[PDB]
């Protein structure tokens, strides 16, 4: 009930790829400190395994794989179970330092962005004499960048 697993990373597909504006914070001066010292965000990577509708892989088969994109320095494999656990989400805290002050005669804008990417790859599975090519999907978020612009 434990499959042999090989991900075909050289066949990876670049799905959605975007730079997402998470938020903006604006302030104006005439030298006050900023609202927050740091902002805290949730950052996730979601790992999914998908199988053909008509697959021979038995329900309950365990499928262990090691993704490319991980959080928290985690390195242990993800264990999916076909028919009951097909998605796993990593979560980390992304802490972003804010500008300390608004300099004199300044309007300050913080633009917060991160990369968000979907990638997918074939997964060759064998359990006994049953062979299948499943599809692995990674929905990842990068760390957040803060761009501080000073205006009139």
């Amino acid at each position: 009930m434990s499959a042999s697993v090989t991900v075909l990373w050289d066949k990876e597909i670049e799905g959605s790829n975007e730079v997402v504006k998470v938020d903006e914070m604006v302030a104006s001066n005439i030298k006050v400190e900023f609202y927050l010292k740091e902002r805290h965000f949730d950052r996730t990577i979601t790992h999914n395994i998908t199988l053909p509708r008509a697959t021979e892989v038995p329900i309950g088969t365990e499928i262990q794989l090691e993704p490319k994109h991980r959080l928290n320095g985690n390195t242990e494999p993800i264990t999916f179970t076909y028919g009951s656990l097909e998605s796993y989400t990593e979560l980390s805290e992304d802490k972003v330092t804010m500008p300390e002050f608004v300099e004199p005669k300044t309007k300050l804008i913080v633009i917060l962005t991160r990369n968000e990417n979907i990638t997918s790859a074939p997964v060759e599975i064998s359990v006994g004499d049953i062979k299948e090519t499943a599809t692995y999907i990674c929905q990842s978020q990068s760390g957040i960048n803060a761009e501080v612009n000073t205006e009139p």
